[PDB]
């Protein structure tokens, strides 16, 4: 019987107590979040900088335990350059009675797109970043996983502009990057909801300004339609929301675009790619794989880097309804069963 496993040491980080293995040193506060907090550290074994996430009271309710479990499984399942992944998982606990929390170890990312946004952006930089986005999206999609909430705050970068996607498999919150069909639920969505997000993010890189805002979903829609133009009969028919369909048929039918005019500084190839991602029709909107073939990425394209998951993300317990204690049992085993 022990207080914590050997080789662990107690240290305060950002005025909270952290219990870390010896191999991780010089922990340094990074951020405090909704369900945990993060620090950086040096893996003295390799001297490389990692990020360590302390889960906060993951076992306080079935909802917290599932979520914490889900994050672990997803990070573990994805193996891709542009998708955040797992280097290590640990807990100071020595038994189930001990089991209060666990730590996720991941590669350290200096910053994110939300924090370096606004600064003009050359098209070459845009080509490079967006190309990495699409590759990561192609990978998670191929595993049957959609992000649903892609945003600059979710795209981590280092100083070399290497990119990894975060937080995949997640009144009036801001929904600037969200797909119309999700905000209005006016037809069923596919994996190309994330592509809409990429379009909004790319557009913002080009101009320095958020593409779509609005106090409420209707004003956002009005801003979206200024750009996409009012959709034609082919699209209108696919709508499963008759009230929305009515509303759309009753609008001043303002024709689409000329994205060359909406983005008067964009290259033809960039405007063309934008046109195909900012597409209302979820059946015509580009997939990640298809957008990767676009000429806008010619200088960076390497088909070999455009991998797919070999296996679909398969959580048999995704639907299950279990007791917090049972959840801890599974999370506990996964941690034991893990290997770096
Ligand atoms: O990226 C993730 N986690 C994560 C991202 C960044 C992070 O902090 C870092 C990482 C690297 N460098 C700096 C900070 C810590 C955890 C992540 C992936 C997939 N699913 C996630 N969840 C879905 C279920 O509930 C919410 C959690 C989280």
């Amino acid at each position: 019987s022990l207080i914590r496993k050997k080789g662990f040491y107690k240290q305060d980080v950002n005025k909270t107590a952290w219990e870390l293995p010896k191999t991780y040193v010089s922990p340094t506060h990074v951020g405090s979040g909704a369900y945990g907090s993060v620090c950086s550290a040096i893996d003295k074994r390799s001297g490389e900088k990692v990020a360590i996430k302390k889960l906060s009271r993951p076992f306080q309710s079935e909802i917290f335990a599932k979520r914490a479990y889900r994050e672990l499984l997803l990070l573990k399942h994805m193996q891709h350059e542009n998708v955040i992944g797992l280097l290590d998982v640990f807990t100071p606990a020595s038994s189930l009675r001990n089991f209060y929390d666990f730590y996720l170890v991941m590669p350290f990312m200096q910053t994110d797109l939300q924090k370096i946004m606004g600064m003009e952006f050359s098209e070459e930089k845009i080509q490079y970043l967006v190309y990495q986005m699409l590759k990561g999206l192609k990978y998670i999609h191929s595993a049957g996983v959609v992000h649903r909430d892609l945003k600059p705050g979710n795209l981590a970068v280092n100083e070399d502009c290497e990119l990894k996607i975060l937080d995949f498999g997640l009144y009036v919150v801001t929904r600037w990057y969200r797909a119309p069909e999700v905000i209005l639920s006016w037809m069923h969505y596919n994996q190309t909801v994330d592509i809409w997000s990429v379009g909004c993010i790319m557009a913002e890189m080009l101009t320095g300004k958020t593409l779509f805002k609005g106090k409420d979903y209707l004003d956002q829609l009005t801003q979206i339609l200024k750009v996409t133009g009012v959709p034609g009969t082919e699209f209108v028919q696919k709508l499963n929301d008759k009230a929305a369909k009515s509303y759309i048929q009753s609008l001043p039918q303002t024709p689409r675009k000329d994205f060359t005019q909406l983005f008067p500084r964009a290259s033809p190839q960039a405007a063309d790619l934008l046109e195909k991602m900012l597409e209302l029709d979820v059946d015509k909107r580009l997939t990640a794989a298809q957008a990767l073939t676009h000429p806008f990425f010619e200088p960076f394209r390497d088909p070999e880097e455009e991998t797919e998951a070999q296996q679909p993300f398969d959580d048999s317990l995704e639907h299950e309804k279990l007791t917090v204690d049972e959840w801890k049992q599974h999370i506990y085993k996964e941690i034991v069963n893990f290997s770096p």
